[PDB]
């Protein structure tokens, strides 16, 4: 029957889903961190002037 | 056959995603360190 394959395929897809979820979380966090750095740079410059 | 092909493509996908984790985590560490030092710099200047 197709059961063994459906079970295997679901486990693979789940591992992919977890990896893709982690990556997406990291990508979004990275983009937010970049904005924070830019704004700190501007605050530092303004504070210095 | 059609399972063997999908199996191979799903497995390649997991492999390439696994190999990219350390680089993502390196970059995160990079950016968090930049923020830490900038926050110190700002505090010290405001003090």
């Amino acid at each position: 029957s197709t059961m063994d394959w459906e079970v295997e395929r679901a486990e693979l897809q789940a591992r992919i889903a977890m990896l893709q979820g982690e990556r997406k979380g990291q990508e979004n966090l990275k983009k937010d961190l970049v904005r924070r750095i830019k704004m700190l740079e501007m605050a530092l410059k303004q504070e210095r002037a």
